[PDB]
C-alpha cells in the first residue's frame, strides 16, 4: 500500500528477472547497487509506479551500466552504459575483496617481501582497501584494490595487533593481475596481541555489575503499520532502507493539532569517509567512503537482543540484493524502541506553591555496521518535544601500523611497537527539508556582540542577526561557535500565531572538518567534507555529496557541483547537507579495542508551535 | 569516622550552641552561610578537627562576622569582623527577599505606579533579586534589592505570564526603605496566563503513553558507607554537600588493578552567574550569581521517586542551617543510581570469526534546585571506561518582560504582549585535580594541519600540538572549536607503561561565553564568565571564581586575583576551572513552561592507562 514501504524480497527477484529478460544480466554481470527509487516530486501517475534503479557490473571488464527498471510493469526504462574511467567505478563488490589476498599469495614479489621478514603466508591476513585516484597512470581504467598485510598468530587471534608496515600491493581485481608491489623496508612486526576475549589480557572478569531490568508491561507505545510507518508521540514517519546509505527516515512529520506537519521529507547519511593522515607511502592513500564506495547497509550487523538493543525492541529485517540479484535478508538489522530520557520540564513555584515534574522520552531507530576493523552505529532520535537528533556511534578495532623508533607526528602507540596512524571520521547528514510544506529557506543565525554606549549604557546588551541564504553560491557555510552560530530552516509562508514563520533550528556539534590539505586528492574527492554546511535545491538526481560513483573517482561531481547552478534556494524546495566527525588521535586506552566516541547534531523548533507542545504529557 | 562525611544535625546544633555561648549569636544576628571546612592539605593531621566556617549577618546593620568554629572541641576558632562595602555583602537571606514585597506594599510610590496601572497590590508578586550591578553612588555601602512587579491573579497563577514592566524599585534591607522606585512608563501586562496545569491550556492529556519499568532485582552495583562513600565499578569517591556550591564531590579515584589511583581531589560548581542582555532600565542591572548570592544548595528540591530519579534510587538527605542555626534536612536532596548507557565497545571480527559485545554504564549523582522563576539540575557522571562528566540541566519558566510595540533586538515574544528578555547561564566547575597525585600540570592540544610539500606529497597529513602552561599568568585561555582544542591534565612524575606521563583530557562543549560589554560591571564582577579555562596554584582560601562575597562587590575579586600571583603551575597542586553556558534567546516553545535544555563538560582518560581498562566487564 505504502508507498514508502520497504523493498520487498519479491521486488528484489522481479528486478533481477527484468534484468536477465532484457539481457542486462548474463553470468558475467554482477550487481553492485540496488535501490528503490524514491517517488518523483508532486502526484504524477494515479497510482505509484515502483521503480528500482541498478548498478551492474561486468566481470570480463566490459563496460557496467546503471539501469532503472518498473517492477510493476516489468520493464527496462532506462539504461545507460558508463564511462567508469570518467565519473566513476562501481561500488566495490564483496566478492571482490577476497580476489586480493587470494592473489597476491601467489605473486612472487609478495612471497619474498613476506619472507624477508620471515612470515608464513598462510598466516598473513590481507585487508583489501578501496585505492582512491592519485598518480599511477596504469590504474586509469582498472579497478583496482590495495592490500595491507596483518599477521593472524592462530584462528581466533586479532590479526590487527601485526600490522606489516612497509609493505603495500596494489591489485586490478577484474583481469586478476598484482599491478605493485612496493616495499619500502621491513619493519618489526609488533609482538604483543590484542585478543580482548583472552582470560590472560581481560584478567578475571568483574562479578560486581548487578542486572538493571528494563521492560515494557503493556508494550512499546509507538505502532508499527504497513510494515515501516511509526506513529510515536505525536511523530509520523517511515523507516527505509538502503544498501548504500543504510537506514534512511521519510516523511518526519509532527501532529499539531488537528493537522500533520511536515518537518523533513528525507534524511539520512549520504555519505561518510574515513582519511587517515599518516603520510607513509604505505597508507598516506587510506581513505574509506564508506557509504560510497563500501556500501555500509551492505554490511548491517543482525542486532542481538539484550546484548546490541536493550528493552522492548521492535525489528525490522531490510532486504537487500546480493551480487546476482537474489534477495538476501538482513535479520534484525534495524532496531527500534522508546527510551526513558530524564526531566522533561520541571518547576517548583514558591507563588503559586505548585510542583511540576514531567519525564522526557525518544523513539530510536538504529542499525550498526562493520566495515573491516571498525563498527559504526546509526541512531536516529525523536523527542517529545519535538527535536530530532542523529548520532553516530564509532567503536572497533584501530587501524594499525608500526611505532616508528624516532616516534611520529602522525600516528601514536598503542602498544611496544604498535602504531595508530591519526584520522577523521566525517559524515553528511543529507537532510531534504519540508518544514511545514517544501517552501522553505535557511538562515545563518550569529550572536551579536554590542558596544557599551547610547542605547547600551550599561554595556550587557547582546543580540543576535540571521541571514537568509538565498543562492546555492552563498551557501557553503562554516562553523562559528564562538558566535554560536546555528542555521535555522524555516517556511516563510506559514507562520505561527505570533505572525512569524515557523522553523527548526538546527545545533551543531562544531568538531574540526577535513583536515587534509585543499590540494590533496582526499580534499577534492571528498570536498563536502570541507565545510560545515550546504544548501542545494532539490533536484532527483543529487543523492549524495560525492556523486554516485565514488570508487575511483576524482572530484568533479556531487556538491560543488550541484552548488555551481546557483540556484534560488529562498523560499523554495531545498535540501541541507551537513558535515560533522570526529578527529582521533589514538589513546592506549583505545587499545585492544575502542569505546564508543560518538558525535552528531540536532534540530529542535524554532517558533514552529505557537507555545510548549509537551503540556499534555500526563504525570503517571 | 570519615573526615569527609556529611555534616550532621547534631554538628549543626552544636554550632548554633557554640555561637551563642560565645555570645556571637544575638538577636539582631542571623547566619548568611555555614558549611563545613574541608581538611586542609597533609594527612599528618592526626585525627580531624571538625571545623565549621559561617558568615554571620546583623539586621541592625553591624558589620557582619566571618567565625570558624570547632564542633570537635566546642569552642570557637576564629572570629573576623567584615567590611562588607571592601569585601563584599554577605549571601542574601531568604527573610530578606520576603521584606521587599513587604516594604513595597506601604510606599506611595510603588502604590501610584500601580494605581495607574490598576493593579491591586494585593495581587502583586515582587521577584527579590540582587543588586545586579555595582555603581549608584547614593547606595553608599547599603544592602540592597531590587524588585521587579508581576501579577498573580489568583493563589494557584502563574504570576511570570504576568509580568509589571516600566517598574522597577531598589529597596535597603536593613534599614527597611525603599531607596527608589522608578517608573519609566506604561506596558500592558501580558493577559494571557502561563498555568500548564489548567486543562484549558493542556487540553486533553496523552493517553499514549506506555510505562517502562526501570528495575534491578538484585539491587545497584554501588555501595554507599560512611553515609556518602561511594565504590562503584572500581570507581572511589565521597558525595558531599555544600549549602553555597550544592554537590560537591571528594577524592574521586578509579581502581587500577591493586592500587587506587586519584584523579581529581575536588570537583564543583564553584559559581553560576545568570546575566540579562535587555538594555532596558528596567533590567540591564540584572545579573543571578545563584551560587555565590542566593546558595544553590539551599534551595534543593526533595527528588520524588518516580518523578525526578526514576529506577532503584539511594537518596542522600542532606542538613544545612537556617537563619538561626537550626539545622533543616533536605529530605532526598540528592539522587544517586545507575544507569544502561548503551553499547561501550562492539566488534564483529571476520578474520577471527569473533563477534564481541558490551554495554556501558555510568554512575549517576545529581540534586535540582529552585532560583525563584528557574530551576536548575545539576548532575555528576562517572563512567565504566573512567570518564567523568557534568551536565547542567536548566528549566523551569523563563523571566518575562512586556514585548515592546515594534519589537526589540534583546527580546523575543512568547505570547501577544509578553517577552523574553535574552540571558546567558554561565557555570564555572572548579576542578581541584590529582592526577595520581598532586604533581599535575596542564597542557593545551591544537589540531595542526600540514601543508602539502616534502615528507607530505600527498597532502593528507595532519597532527597535533601541546603546549604546557607553566605559570598561571599564561594559564588564562579561550576555546578553539575549529582547531579542536582541548587540555590535558597530566602527571609528569607518573608514567604508563609505554613511558608516558598518565592523563585526562578535558573537552568542552565550546559555547559562548560571556557576551556583554568588557568595559560592563557584569564582565568585571564575573570575569571568570569571560575566558573558558583558568589553572591556578591550589591555595585553600581560593575557593570560587568571584571572591567569598559575591553579593554587591565592585569586582575583580576571585580568578583574576588569584591568577595575578603568577605563580607555578607546572608539576605542582593545581585547581582547574571551566566556564561554560547556555545563551538563550527564547522560543515560543519554552513557554509556558520551558524544556530542559543541557550544558557540561567531560574529561577522557588520555594514557592514564596501560590500555582499556573495561576488558574485564563481562558479556552478561
Ligand atoms: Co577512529
Ligand atoms: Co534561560
Amino acid at each position: 500500500a505504502s508507498p514508502f514501504r520497504l523493498a520487498s524480497a519479491g521486488e528484489i527477484s522481479e528486478v533481477q528477472g527484468i534484468l536477465r529478460t532484457a539481457g542486462l544480466l548474463g553470468p558475467e554481470k554482477r550487481i553492485a547497487y540496488l535501490g528503490v527509487l524514491d517517488p518523483a516530486r508532486g502526484a504524477g501517475s494515479e497510482a505509484e509506479d515502483r521503480r528500482f534503479r541498478v548498478f551492474i557490473h561486468d566481470v570480463s571488464g566490459a563496460r557496467p551500466q546503471e539501469v532503472t527498471v518498473s517492477v510493476t510493469n516489468g520493464t527496462v526504462i532506462s539504461a545507460v552504459e558508463l564511462d567508469t574511467a570518467a565519473t566513476g567505478e562501481l561500488p566495490v563488490l564483496e566478492e571482490e575483496f577476497e580476489v586480493v589476498e587470494q592473489l597476491l599469495a601467489t605473486d612472487e614479489r609478495w612471497l619474498k617481501a613476506l619472507a624477508a621478514r620471515n612470515l608464513d603466508v598462510s598466516k598473513v591476513r590481507v585487508a583489501p582497501l578501496s585505492a582512491g585516484v592519485f598518480e599511477y597512470a596504469e590504474e586509469r581504467g582498472r579497478r583496482i584494490l590495495r592490500g595491507l598485510a596483518f599477521v593472524q598468530d592462530f584462528p581466533e587471534d586479532s590479526a590487527w595487533a601485526h600490522p606489516v608496515d612497509g609493505l603495500v600491493a596494489y591489485v586490478d581485481v577484474v583481469s586478476k593481475e598484482v599491478t605493485r608491489v612496493i616495499d619500502t623496508g621491513v619493519f618489526p612486526v609488533p609482538a604483543e596481541h590484542g585478543n580482548y576475549t583472552d582470560p590472560e589480557l581481560t584478567g578475571p572478569l568483574r562479578t560486581t555489575q548487578k542486572p538493571i531490568s528494563i521492560t515494557q508491561p503493556e508494550g512499546p507505545s509507538f505502532t508499527v503499520t504497513g510494515g515501516n510507518h511509526i506513529e510515536w508521540e505525536k511523530w509520523s514517519l517511515d523507516v527505509g532502507f538502503d544498501v548504500r546509505e543504510g537506514v534512511v527516515l521519510h516523511n518526519i512529520a509532527f501532529r499539531d493539532g488537528d493537522r500533520l506537519r511536515p518537518i523533513i521529507n528525507r534524511a539520512s547519511i549520504a555519505e561518510m569517509v574515513v582519511p587517515y593522515g599518516d603520510p607513509s607511502p604505505i597508507r598516506s592513500w587510506q581513505n574509506y567512503f564508506d557509504t560510497g564506495e563500501y556500501l555500509v547497509g551492505q554490511y548491517a550487523n543482525s542486532l542481538e537482543l539484550g546484548c546490541d538493543c536493550l528493552g522492548d525492541i521492535t525489528y525490522l529485517s531490510p532486504v537487500i540484493s546480493d551480487a546476482f540479484g537474489n534477495p538476501r535478508e538482513i535479520r534484525n538489522g534495524i532496531c527500534m524502541h522508546e527510551e526513558d530520557w530524564g526531566i522533561l520540564a520541571k518547576h517548583s513555584d514558591l507563588w503559586s506553591g505548585i510542583n511540576y515534574t514531567r519525564r522526557n522520552r525518544r523513539m530510536v531507530i538504529s542499525f550498526f555496521t562493520t566495515i573491516g576493523n571498525y563498527d559504526y552505529g546509526f541512531y536516529w532520535y525523536l523527542y517529545l518535544d519535538g527535536t530530532i537528533e542523529f548520532e553516530a556511534k564509532a567503536t572497533g578495532v584501530v587501524f594499525t601500523s608500526a611505532f616508528p623508533e624516532g616516534g611520529s607526528d602522525n600516528i601514536s602507540q598503542l602498544a611496544p611497537g604498535l602504531g595508530a596512524p591519526f584520522h577523521q571520521h566525517i559524515f553528511s547528514a543529507r537532510l531534504d527539508m519540508a518544514i511545514d510544506g517544501f517552501t522553505n529557506r535557511v538562515e545563518e543565525e550569529d550572536v551579536v556582540r554590542q558596544t557599551m554606549g547610547p542605547g547600551n549604557e550599561r554595556g550587557n546588551a547582546f543580540s543576535r542577526k540571521r541571514t537568509v541564504l538565498t543562492r546555492e553560491s552563498e551557501a557553503v557555510r562554516e562553523a562559528d561557535a564562538r558566535t554560536g552560530r546555528t542555521w535555522i530552516i524555516s517556511n516563510p509562508e506559514s507562520k505561527n500565531r505570533l505572525n512569524e514563520p515557523v522553523g527548526y533550528k538546527l545545533h551543531a556539534h562544531n568538531q574540526p572538518t577535513l583536515l587534509a590539505d585543499p590540494g590533496s586528492s582526499i580534499a577534492r574527492r571528498a570536498a563536502f567534507a570541507t565545510k560545515d554546511l550546504w544548501v542545494t535545491r532539490y533536484a532527483d538526481d543529487e543523492r549524495y555529496p560525492t556523486g554516485d560513483f565514488v570508487n575511483q573517482h576524482s572530484g568533479g561531481a556531487g556538491l560543488p557541483s550541484y552548488i555551481a547552478q546557483d540556484r534560488d534556494i529562498d523560499g523554495q524546495d531545498i535540501v541541507v547537507w551537513h558535515t560533522f566527525g570526529l578527529t582521533h588521535f589514538p589513546r592506549v586506552e583505545d587499545w585492544p579495542i575502542m569505546p564508543v566516541d560518538t558525535v552528531g547534531f540536532k534540530l529542535r523548533p524554532e517558533g514552529f508551535f505557537d507555545r510548549s507542545p509537551v503540556l499534555d504529557v500526563p504525570a503517571n
